[PDB]
């Protein structure tokens, strides 16, 4: 394709509360690319504490009931590219 | 066994909703980390600000913002060989 796919923004660190909700986000710069997200450079494993949200180009990684076991670095994936950023359960 | 296959566990329902207003379809799913897959009028529909999908473990959600009389279709969840279909009518 003409244009190579990357990540478009950076993403940044997020500290909250034990209990509340943390949201990581995204933009990627093409249509009907996957979300891949990892934590702590492993794939994230899918279950009800994950929501994963696709909005166009937007990418968003929602993170239910914190607790200081989510404290981590994220990291979305794409093509040859890649994005992180820490959360701080607090 | 009934777990060794992908299949829809939990369907969506029909729904009416006043134009502009949001509207959305869920259904469930037997596994986690089942990609989403949504049909309009059997489709594929097109990723933009008009959709959200929504992933969380075993529940897919479809979110039409601000609908339209051009929304107004049948969309369908899309599991592999199996297949949900519910009607949205703005109204
Ligand atoms: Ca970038
Ligand atoms: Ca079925």
């Amino acid at each position: 394709a003409m244009e190579t796919l990357h990540i478009t923004k950076t993403m940044k660190n997020i500290e909250v509360p034990e209990t509340k909700t943390a949201s990581f986000e995204c933009e990627v710069s093409h249509f009907n690319v996957p979300s891949m997200w990892l934590k702590n450079g492993v794939e994230i494993e899918m279950s009800e504490k994950f929501k994963i949200v696709v909005q166009g180009k937007l990418h968003q990684l929602i993170i239910m009931n914190t607790s200081t076991e989510d404290s981590a670095e994220y990291t979305f994936v794409c093509g040859n590219d890649q994005v992180s950023a820490t959360l701080t359960v607090t």
